[PDB]
């Protein structure tokens, strides 16, 4: 099964997800000198204010935190959106040093960090039809650099020892994913893909200029979950990201001048 290992990483995923080496493969560099400033772009509306965390888990690849789609209570639209976009879930992807982690990379730049929110298109009723679709989801991609510590994700820390090995989940009610974003909604767009297995090619990527700081503290408690199975062999969970993939037929386009 996929991971991100020497023998099941990221450079084996095509032979069971061909479309590893597709046209709109995530992530990718962001060359900023190359994206164009788009003035068409409109701004993003993040409304989050009736966010329903539910749970949060360790599936083995990250940790994610769930929230209740089955409303329009946390919704992305605007910016490069058609329509309106429900949050499903957010999780991060880091590194083993606050100098490798991000999916994403700013003129080869790669932060400590990188979180992902995912959100699906309304108009497909549900996120497994919306995968099958070109638009089908919007991840709003925002990296951590290390620093001062992010208040809004203590919650989140605090809870990661509960959640130490595959398969473990907890309640995770109240949480407010805005204490998540950075001051700027600024940001650059391209079409891509999942950025793990299945890889599909469904979605619009949003990827603010603005990192959030997180404390070594905060990213250090990431660094203590486990890939693996409780009774299995520990392997911590850290370099649990995709490396960027080439830009192909595709121009990053900046909500920015
Ligand atoms: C689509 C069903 C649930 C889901 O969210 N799957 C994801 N697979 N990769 C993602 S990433 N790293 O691009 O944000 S999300
Ligand atoms: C537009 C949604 C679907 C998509 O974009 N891409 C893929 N369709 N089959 C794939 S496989 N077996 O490689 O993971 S991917
Ligand atoms: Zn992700």
């Amino acid at each position: 099964h996929w991971g991100y290992g020497k023998h099941n990483g990221p450079e084996h995923w095509h032979k069971d997800f061909p479309i590893a080496k597709g046209e709109r493969q995530s992530p990718v560099d962001i060359d900023t000198h190359t994206a164009k400033y788009d003035p068409s772009l409109k701004p993003l509306s993040v409304s989050y204010d009736q966010a329903t965390s539910l749970r949060i888990l360790n599936n083995g690849h990250s940790f994610q935190v769930t929230f209740d789609d089955s409303q329009d209570k946390a919704v992305l639209k605007g910016g490069p959106l058609d329509g309106t976009y429900r949050l499903l879930q957010f999780h991060f992807h880091w590194g083993s040093l606050d100098g490798q982690g991000s999916e994403h990379t700013v003129d080869k730049k790669k932060y400590a960090a990188e979180l992902h929110l995912v959100h699906w298109n309304t108009k497909y009723g549900d996120v497994g039809k919306a995968v099958q679709q070109p638009d089908g989801l919007a991840v709003l991609g925002i990296f951590l650099k290390v620093g001062s510590a992010k208040p809004g994700l203590q919650k989140v820390v605090d809870v990661l020892d509960s959640i130490k090995t595959e398969g473990k989940s907890a309640d995770f009610t109240n949480f407010d994913p805005r204490g998540l974003l950075p001051e700027s909604l600024d940001y650059w767009t391209y079409p891509g893909s999942l950025t793990t297995p299945p890889l599909a090619e469904c979605v619009t990527w949003i990827v603010l200029k603005e990192p959030i700081s997180v404390s070594s503290e905060q990213v250090l408690k990431f660094r203590k979950l486990n890939f693996n199975g409780e009774g299995e062999p520990e392997e911590l969970m850290v370099d649990n990201w995709r490396p960027a993939q080439p830009l192909k037929n595709r121009q990053i386009k900046a909500s920015f001048k």
